[PDB]
């Protein structure tokens, strides 16, 4: 799809890369 390419895209742009570490690093 490409309709949310604007929403779901930013909805978690980097906000995900920050939650993927704290859980992988500091766990």
């Amino acid at each position: 799809h490409i309709n949310e390419l604007l929403h779901i895209l930013v909805f978690g742009e980097s906000l995900l890369n920050d939650a993927v570490t704290v859980v992988l690093y500091k766990k």
